[PDB]
């Protein structure tokens, strides 16, 4: 049993502590090639990348999954360069987010799945590195064309055992839509991870998602604009519930008998391309810690509030092991 | 004076019979780079660009213009090489088409006049090749984010000479719109060739801009699904006017004084990625002349309509070095 990463296949032994929600850099298909200068430079962008997954893996981080599709600008030479420095393994995704240009758009599901298992079964672009896993996205209801991506996913994820994992507009549980959909192709839950429901508090819709089996991503545990003073577009991008409320979600599914369908995550950046500028500055400035912040402040914060040590390293450990290792019935 | 290449800096007498809008790949930034099966193969792609711009040579044509912005996907490593094996010039452009990724459409007008200029002044990605002419475009009233394009487009346009080209929806007169913004910033008309002009009939429209001193884009003369029976994306795309009502609006133009200002071209590319399936099979049975049609059969159309070798020769060789060559008033 192995799992991909931009360096080669890994046991599951090798992975360890798994981050399952990461981003290198959060940009667009080509944007980084094309305009290096807009995050100083490539090797500006890679030598903060280096400093943090260091800081990560001296918190106890070994691996994160960059779950950055072609559309967030996924640059694999740039994830295996960074793996390589960092010495932390790096899980590259397939899969389409919000961003899709046109010749993605106009696809038909039969062609998305080839492209798909292209990225899972061949490589990516030329580079022979493979995905571990694949990203889909909605914000609300789905589009047409996410419909496609969607059933698209289920299929390479069927063809293969990786894992799908998702981009939802929480509050309008759009998990409970995306089930349905790869329910009517015949992917397990098990294979799913249904990402952002830490956006939410609606206890009803995470439980429902769990029952049936899926996997719940608290994947953004750092982000919040509270403090932020009239900051109108990091409020609309981090919200203001705190951290801990965050993270208390965390023990609110343990204590429901859901420990081993948690993945927890930063959801953090390097570098962020895809929205305002100087988003990253003000990121940074909300959580110096990055990529750290789940080991270095929500492990603690959790053990005070009374959940053991041997649950968190199930839910950091086993449970992203069981994600991530290839099966169509985990 | 020199207009740059994409094998570099060529004199106004080597640019030749010069086709002012074409494309080797209209496609989405990176999407040959991940997908090149898309296409067959990338060598196959090249095979058939190669192939089409040597009849294109045999016909005439000395330089084409590849108006293929960052998100169509433009390669210039690709044209390099096919501009290398066919022996036909090539002038790449920068700019922005109708599907920027976020990580554009979130800049503001400075941001994108340096992305502009970069392109221009320094190179492209990493390969030091340097356009040759910006490329925009709206489809109605401009979106916001158009209205920054336009605007930085122009700076760009003000700081080097580099004319400026635009894609329209001709039959919501987008020209009128297109001006106005480009004359806000201080750009001479004479710099701006108003694109997609002959997907209209109407006088009125085309008259106006070609009295402020626009040049006007005739540049999709065999864009036609008349004759194919019941394709309705084809129909969307190509329009039921004849290539022979297109390409008397050259001459209409030539008889109300403006053969000056007239640029003509096919508008082909030799692969097709952000439309529907197959589009390029359907496309190439409409034109198996590809991009040979101009010469082939339209300069002698309109020979027998009444129009001198002398007068097409100044359309096709005189108007568009004038054009292309770098000035701020030409
Ligand atoms: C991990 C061990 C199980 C509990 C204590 C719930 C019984 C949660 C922490
Ligand atoms: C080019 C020469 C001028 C005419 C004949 C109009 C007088 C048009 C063709
Ligand atoms: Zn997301
Ligand atoms: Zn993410
Ligand atoms: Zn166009
Ligand atoms: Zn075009």
């Amino acid at each position: 049993d192995r799992i991909n990463t931009v360096r080669g296949p890994i046991t599951i032994s090798e992975a360890g502590f798994t981050l399952t929600h990461e981003h290198i850099c959060g940009s667009s298909a080509g944007f980084l090639r094309a305009w290096p200068e807009f995050f100083g430079s490539r090797a500006a962008l890679v030598e903060k990348a280096v400093r943090g997954l260091r800081r990560a893996r001296a918190a106890g981080v070994r691996t994160i999954v960059d779950v950055s599709t072609f559309d967030i600008g996924r640059d694999v030479s740039l994830l295996a360069e960074v793996s390589r420095a960092a010495d932390v393994h790096i899980v590259a995704a397939t899969g389409l987010w919000e961003d899709p240009p046109l010749s993605m758009r106009l696809r038909s599901v039969e062609e998305l799945t080839q492209f798909f298992l292209r990225e899972i079964q061949y490589g990516i672009e030329d580079t022979g590195i493979r995905a571990g896993i694949i990203k889909v996205a909605t914000n609300g209801k789905a589009t047409p064309f996410q419909e496609l991506v969607l059933r698209a996913a289920a299929r390479a994820s069927l063809a293969t055992g990786v894992p799908v994992t998702t981009h939802t507009l929480a509050s309008q549980r759009d998990g409970e839509q995306q089930a349905a959909i790869f329910e009517s192709e015949g992917l397990s839950p098990s294979r799913v991870c249904i990402g952002h429901s830490d956006d939410t508090d609606d206890l009803s819709y995470l439980t429902a998602l769990a029952a049936r089996g899926y996997l719940i991503g608290l994947d953004g545990i750092p982000h919040s604009a509270i403090g932020l003073e009239d900051n109108a577009s990091a409020s609309a991008l981090l919200g203001n519930r705190s951290w801990q409320t965050r993270a208390l979600l965390i023990k609110a599914l343990i204590d429901q008998g859901y420990m081993k369908q948690i993945l927890v995550s930063n959801d953090w950046l390097f570098g962020f391309s895809s929205y305002v500028t100087n988003i990253m500055d003000v990121m940074d400035s909300v959580n110096p810690d990055g990529m750290a912040f789940i080991p270095l402040r929500v492990i603690p914060f959790l053990r005070e509030k009374g959940v053991s040590n041997e649950t968190l390293a199930g839910i950091t450990v086993t449970n992203p092991a069981r994600f991530l290792s290839p099966t169509l019935r985990a």
